[PDB]
């Protein structure tokens, strides 16, 4: 009957809620955003249209609800390797070897909404429009303060036995913990910026691709260039979500004129005009929201009395593409629930061991992602 407040309803917070729901906790899930499932919610906070979910990501979901997981991952698209497109438009297929991990394309909106639908079926209370503003820590029940609704009111308070921060890279929960526990902490803002482009489905079925795909759906497509990159991952309807990645200065330098963007696109990626509308590409490029990307590390991840813990981007936000934040966050949840099961529900011991065993793995995954990016960008 122990109570837990889970701060943040992104991918990792929903998975965590589903996790704790099923173990028999009374879960309340909070997020300052409105419900993304609602027609009236205009900003769905989707950092990307699709994602590469790996074997670890998949397993973690499977270990929490195999029956729903089957239907949740129904329309994912398995990848067999990477397809490299050189400057001349030549394509080379590079299949996934004995060091590389296999991945699947899945739609972000569909995953996150489907998790919310499983939560709706569970005992979990969903509280949208609730912004965590403060935690009062005690040796029994932590006091959470929220503000509600626009000119944010005051959801008075509620008390919970413990708190899980899944509140993203800018975690309010994390700051509150820092006032209670000496936390080693770093934040590094990357030079990276990304822009989403669109490759439409073909008009006709393409028998050799098994759908209306302009290029091969079973490859992650990559156009590697000097300090920048284009990628494309298939969507269910035959389209591809394409993403351009480079330094902010390069991008800021390009978007000063539409013809400069266009010529840049034609000169690099010449095989893209056969499958993409250049004018729509130029407009997307110039107007796609500029988003800061921060990388963080924490130690420890927990407040000592088993009172709180940080999972997902709140704990270890990393470089996109070179790192896999969602997969790592899913793995976070799987690892924590096994530790709770192992210690018969003893939070104090479980959270403590999580920090002792997880930190070294995460320092490594996140440093490797930083290093792989650093090398590309220099
Ligand atoms: C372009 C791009 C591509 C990516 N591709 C992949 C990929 O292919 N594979 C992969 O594994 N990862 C990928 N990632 C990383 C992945 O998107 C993230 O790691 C993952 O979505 C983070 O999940 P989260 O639940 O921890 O955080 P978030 O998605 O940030 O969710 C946090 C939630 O907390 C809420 N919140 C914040 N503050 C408060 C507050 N004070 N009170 C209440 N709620 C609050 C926010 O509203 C938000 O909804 C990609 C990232 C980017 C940017």
């Amino acid at each position: 009957s122990e109570s837990v407040a889970i701060i943040g309803a992104g991918l990792v917070g929903c998975l965590a809620a589903l996790a704790f729901s099923k173990e028999g906790y009374n879960v309340t899930l909070y997020d300052f955003r409105q419900d993304p499932r609602l027609d009236t919610t205009k900003n769905k906070n989707l950092k990307s249209i699709n994602l590469a979910i790996s074997a670890r990501g998949i397993d973690a979901l499977k270990s929490i609800d195999p029956d729903a997981c089957e239907h949740i991952l129904q329309d994912m698209i398995p990848m067999k390797g990477r397809m490299i497109h050189d400057l001349k438009g030549r394509q080379e297929s590079q299949l996934y070897g004995l060091h590389g991990e296999a991945i699947n394309s899945i739609n972000r909106s569909v995953l996150n909404n489907s998790l919310l639908d499983e939560l709706e079926k569970s005992t979990t209370e969903l509280k949208f429009g609730h912004k965590l503003v403060k935690i009062e820590w005690t040796d029994d029940k932590q006091i959470c303060h929220f503000a509600i609704g626009e000119d944010l009111k005051t959801p008075h308070t509620e008390k919970y036995d413990f708190v899980i921060g899944c509140d993203g890279a800018y975690s309010a929960t994390r700051s509150q913990m820092q006032r209670k526990v000496e936390m080693d902490f770093s934040q590094e803002y990357m030079n990276l910026r990304y822009i989403e482009l669109y490759i439409p489905p073909t008009e006709e079925f393409k028998p050799n691709y098994g759908g209306n795909f302009a290029i091969a759906p079973d490859h992650l497509h990559i156009w590697p260039r000097h300090k920048f990159m284009l990628i494309a991952l298939a969507n269910s309807d035959g389209s591809f979500t394409s993403t351009f990645f480079g330094s902010k200065d390069q991008i800021s330098d390009l978007i000063t004129s539409k013809s400069r963007v266009r010529e840049f696109l034609i000169e690099n990626f010449p095989d893209i005009i056969n499958i993409m509308d250049l004018d729509d590409a130029v407009k997307r490029f110039i107007t796609y929201p500029k988003e800061s990307l921060v990388c963080v590390n924490c130690k420890p991840y927990d407040v000592p009395g088993g009172k709180a813990i940080l999972l997902g981007d709140a704990a270890h936000a990393m470089v996109p593409f070179y790192g896999q934040g969602m997969n790592c966050g899913f793995e976070d949840v799987r690892i924590l629930m096994a530790l709770l099961k192992k210690h018969s529900g003893d939070r104090s011991r479980a959270f403590t061991e999580y920090t002792q065993t997880r930190h070294k793995d995460l320092v490594s995954i996140t440093e490797l992602a930083k290093r792989n990016y650093k090398e590309m960008s220099h």
